[PDB]
């Protein structure tokens, strides 16, 4: 933006983006930060409250904006998308949000705006698609969230398992992110020794493994049964991907990336291994996955490709 | 706890309570936090939400609990709370089983009305009143610095300022006592063409921040959770560092026996020591006339409990 | 440098130069790091003993370069040196090709005597004041806040106190504008037993802390190699933190066209403005005297070397 | 050591234990730091001077001190040795630095410490196996350097040669610590993929994957040779094994500790992945090397624990 000073600009205060801007002011990444939103006065109060966070953590500049705003940042993180409402169907969460960010796209290429997109809305894979299809950008100027949040409840998991930290715990949900996902498992180490080995040698049985696995793909669930929604996990999420990207890392993080081949995929984003940095995506990493694995991996993206296009096909139905 | 391990109880987890846990997951403060409420619920989905910030921060075992899992904590921060007399009652169902269950380091009081109800969490746990710490002006004197801040283009921590009085409407900016790169606030402002006028109106901007936040957006969280997280900091990485908390005044402005917002050194035993900001004439009567309310309240507040 | 990627040049790797390149990787500021000197194999070396903290700090590009590297540096150190004419001999070796190179981000000045030749550098470059810093009192007010922190029991980061004067036995503690907890530190030492004697005493302590650690361990490097950091950080982060850095006098303290030690701004242009410390009659006295022996130095080494 | 206060006691203030300390400094871990050497002035000198990064970090109390002082401390660092000569035999570098241990050891246990130990004082496995058997302490409670700093050189090396940050390589250099250690290959990973895979994929070929083995093997000459020494990558990678101990975080880490049968080992202290905690050593990780990989380990640390013996064999000799 103006010398030394990286600016994000938000768009979508809701949990998701206010718990990603305050983990952003604890961690001193950015130093400019505007919130964008549709509710405006909304945007007015948060800014003002995370403000206040600066006195003990590093000084930002927060404020509510606009998408003119987005000429000179650097980085536009989306998270902003309507709930799946009881009785509705997923093409119609799909249908609103396609909506929605088709909203939010055009005046934000429009302002000038040439960094990097990073799109937390779900569903996730199908959004960060569109953003990409919508803006025009390069593939690896937009980012999606892909199973980073699910990978992160994997190693949580994992780790409360076998008494290590999470940081420590190698290994990635893949799939499209609800349901047909799974553990990658055969690609899992910690101390570069396999999960199974260690899960075998602890009397941790494959079984036990499968409800690990369960506990992790039901746990957004289970949040929003419990206080009624979920937001830290991703808002710590989306602030390691825009760390990566703005401290230009090349980090190894799980992202949604744009399959160009990798795992027999092709023409949609799904989450994978990728090196993250300062101009986006480097290179996807392709997680050698076991042939059942692998056969997850297609079974979901084949679905996930099918609701990708009936969305975008209703959208251009006028 | 146990070896190289610290442990905080959160007793309140509204959205105060939450985001001081979500602060403390982005920091590494602690190793273990346990999270008590009331509505269990929310408190065990709270943990399992905040639990998924470790992968990308520092490890911490978050849970829900109860006051029996106070026994070895090191903290116990209470933000629970609705309104004196409710806000009494509630905190008197705080404190004892807090206390009953062995817990033997230092309280965080940051329940609203807060200096009231940190010295009723002193009277009622019968603590050291060093271990009996209060939120007292921090969060305020973080919107002033963060306004100074504003108005003078200096990083918000690079402003030595303080809000006095108890914490709402009778409080003041103590700008006789408040500097920018040592050189004192008013002067500053002086040789910028800005007033006493317009500092008097960024106090007022300060003092119904909350008020305005609260009609725009519902609710305000985040400056008093990091602030919470702070002294946090200063009392579980022993620092002596000097904050804005509530400590009893035991001479100190001209007062006894009330807690209020001072400067003061905050280290691993909990306050240190007070520091008495040499406020000018003006400065302490506001003071010592918004403490003479304090005591007033907080003693109809004790006495109604006990009836 | 290339998008979200810092670049910082280091001219000078003895210890000073190096103690601040760990720092900085221990910090995770700037993400390439480039060390010149007129010893290749010293610089080669240290590039390769420093990368290896990165598996266990922050990624960070660290090698061993020429003055050709400062073309799209934001910022280059100047450590190096060897005395007003053999350091200003050195200084004019450096600057110019650092210049032809087409840098023009920021000149970070450590080298001593550090005011003398942080104002040559800015003659030398003919950069904007704003955009040439020296390392003026910082690392001495580090000392001195170290020394009254121990002698107070309180956080040095929660002591506000100066040194100020030219850095070395002409340099005094502005103690009338020194405070903790915004109190005056002269009155925490009356009411606490420590007399201006004792202060007096303090204040020699730091004059004097160089030459104690040069007679214990032969060189003194840490406290300057974390202050360089510091500033560094302001810059390359645009805090407009309020640090002691060595700035162009124009008219504060009754000084004109010498750089020195000042409370000042700094951020992500360079310094945006000092801040005149309100020093009493004694102490502006002191400083005004300091300073005018430097600026007889100074314009001495410069009209040396202009024959 | 009193509340909310954590004390570790430096052996040994040369430049490794130095720059450990400022390491520690600039990190904010543990509240205060006793410098104890021979050196008296030296370890006076350099307390004065590493407090003065205070003001600008965290507070810590540093200072001076003697074996007494750690009495009640929670980790004891030992960096005290002497190094080898030109002319002068491994098996004499052994002996003096034996020599030098055990006159540490022993009044730091009599005067009552009962933290952890961690050494890392050259020939590290040998003198970490020789401060166990001095102290007499649990073997979770006494940790070795093992071969951390060199795991870090070929995590920066491999990270270099493949674009991506250090800390995203998981690889180990396993044997022990000089000229018959090697680069377990087989079982390490960037973005869950083998590194020989990544290697062949981009055009690196497996000796190109010996040569930059070999420069991490050579790499302490080569610092020597270039500046005289070898320092901050020790006192680093010292820093994140306290960090991982004084902040509980059951961390995986490269350290020495105890084989008890890995890797077909018994009796002799060498480099493992370990999960690292505030007890110590929670749990060795043995990492499954290949069949070549682990004949290399096995004759390296063959030929460690004949020296072992040589040297404590001597050191018996009144
Ligand atoms: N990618 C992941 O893994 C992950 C995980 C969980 C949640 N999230 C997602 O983040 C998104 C937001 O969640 P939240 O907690 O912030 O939800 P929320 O409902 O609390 O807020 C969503 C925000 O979207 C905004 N919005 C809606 N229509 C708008 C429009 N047309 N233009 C601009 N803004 C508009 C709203 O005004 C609101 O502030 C969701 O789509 C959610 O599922 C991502
Ligand atoms: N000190 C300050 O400067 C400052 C500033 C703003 C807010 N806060 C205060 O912190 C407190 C909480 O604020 P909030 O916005 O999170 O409100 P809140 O009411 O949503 O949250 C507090 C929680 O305490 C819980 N609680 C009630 N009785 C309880 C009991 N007996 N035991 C355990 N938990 C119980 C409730 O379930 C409630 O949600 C308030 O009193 C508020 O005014 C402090
Ligand atoms: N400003 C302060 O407050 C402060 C305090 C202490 C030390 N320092 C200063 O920083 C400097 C370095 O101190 P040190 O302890 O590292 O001592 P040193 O003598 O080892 O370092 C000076 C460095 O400058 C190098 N050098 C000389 N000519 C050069 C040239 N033309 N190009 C590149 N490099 C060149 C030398 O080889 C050496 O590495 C000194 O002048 C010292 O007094 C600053
Ligand atoms: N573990 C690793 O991978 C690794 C890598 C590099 C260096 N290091 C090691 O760290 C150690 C020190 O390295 P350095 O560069 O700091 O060395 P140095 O030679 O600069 O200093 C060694 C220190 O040991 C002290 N010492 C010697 N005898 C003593 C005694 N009897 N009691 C107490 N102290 C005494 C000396 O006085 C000296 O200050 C060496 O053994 C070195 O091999 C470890």
């Amino acid at each position: 933006s103006m010398p030394n000073h990286q600016k994000v600009v938000l768009v979508g205060d809701g949990a998701v983006g206010s718990s990603y801007a305050f983990a952003m002011a604890q961690q001193g990444i950015a130093e400019e930060f505007v919130i964008v939103d549709v509710v405006k006065d909304r945007t007015k109060g948060d800014a003002l409250d995370l403000e206040d966070a600066q006195a003990f953590t590093a000084p930002k500049k927060i404020y509510s904006g606009e998408y003119s705003d987005c000429k000179d940042a650097d980085l536009v993180v989306i998270t902003a998308g309507a709930p799946q409402k009881p009785g509705e169907s997923r093409l119609d969460l799909v249908n609103k949000n396609l909506n929605i960010l088709s909203s939010i796209v055009k005046p934000v290429v429009d302002s000038g705006f040439d960094g990097i997109f990073l799109v937390a809305a779900n569903p996730v894979d199908i959004l960060t698609y569109a953003t990409w299809k919508f803006s025009g950008f390069p593939k690896e100027r937009v980012i999606g969230s892909g199973t980073s949040l699910d990978s992160s409840r994997l190693r949580v998991a994992l780790g409360k398992q076998f008494n290590v930290d999470p940081r420590s715990v190698d290994a990635y949900i893949m799939g499209e992110h609800g349901d047909s996902e799974f553990a990658a498992y055969s690609t899992a180490t910690i101390g570069t020794r396999p999960v199974r080995d260690v899960a075998k040698e602890q009397g941790v049985s494959d079984d036990d493994l499968a409800k690990l696995e369960d506990g992790v793909r039901n746990k957004a669930y289970d949040i929003i049964n419990l206080k009624g929604a979920t937001f830290y996990g991703i808002g710590t999420a989306l602030m390691r991907i825009s760390k990566a990207i703005l401290r230009d890392e090349n980090a190894v993080l799980p992202v949604g990336a744009y399959m160009d081949g990798q795992y027999g995929l092709n023409d949609i984003y799904i989450g994978t291994p990728a090196i993250i940095g300062g101009t986006g995506l480097k290179q996807i990493i392709e997680s050698p996955l076991s042939a059942d694995e692998l056969k997850k991996m297609q079974d979901s993206a084949a679905t996930l490709k099918k609701v990708l296009n009936d969305g975008l096909a209703e959208l251009e139905n006028k």
